[PDB]
């Protein structure tokens, strides 16, 4: 196991940022469970969301991938729960990590970017409107997210 991998486990593990766990899969260390409370005050408020992610091996210079497995009406999270976000992607660098990444995803359920996807229709109806959209994701939040 590379000496960072350790680290950032041991961290995650040890000194978890609050709503947020990460857990390896057994005997799959580049693999992780992630669970991310829904923040307050937002449609997504008392859900439990599960997501996964991996390091591939170029990993720390190619970022980890993430993805939702829990169902969620977001403009940034598509129906496959692929997450659009600048750090997972062109702005990712070696010096960010796996904390950063999920502190940005738990942020990102608070402050939804309508404008970063080319084609979701979810962001759409988030853009013209944003009340009306949180009806649909605080109903999804109780349906998909309460497990």
């Amino acid at each position: 196991i590379p000496r960072r991998i350790t680290k950032e486990t041991q961290n995650l593990a040890n000194e978890p940022p609050p709503g947020i766990m990460a857990v390896p899969v057994p005997e799959n260390y580049r693999h992780f469970n992630i669970l991310i409370n829904g923040p307050d005050g937002t449609p997504y408020e008392g859900g439990t969301y599960k997501l996964e992610l991996f390091l591939p091996e170029q990993y720390p210079m190619e970022p980890p991938k993430v993805r939702f497995l829990t169902k969620i009406y977001h403009p940034n999270i598509d129906k496959l729960g692929r997450i659009c976000l600048d750090i997972l992607k062109d702005k990712w660098s070696p010096a960010l990590q796996i904390r950063t990444v999920l502190l940005s995803i738990q942020a990102l359920l608070s402050s939804p970017e309508p404008d970063d996807p080319l084609d979701s229709k979810v962001a759409e109806h988030f853009k013209q409107d944003k009340n009306d959209a949180e009806h649909v994701a605080r109903q999804w939040n109780k349906i998909y997210a309460n497990n």
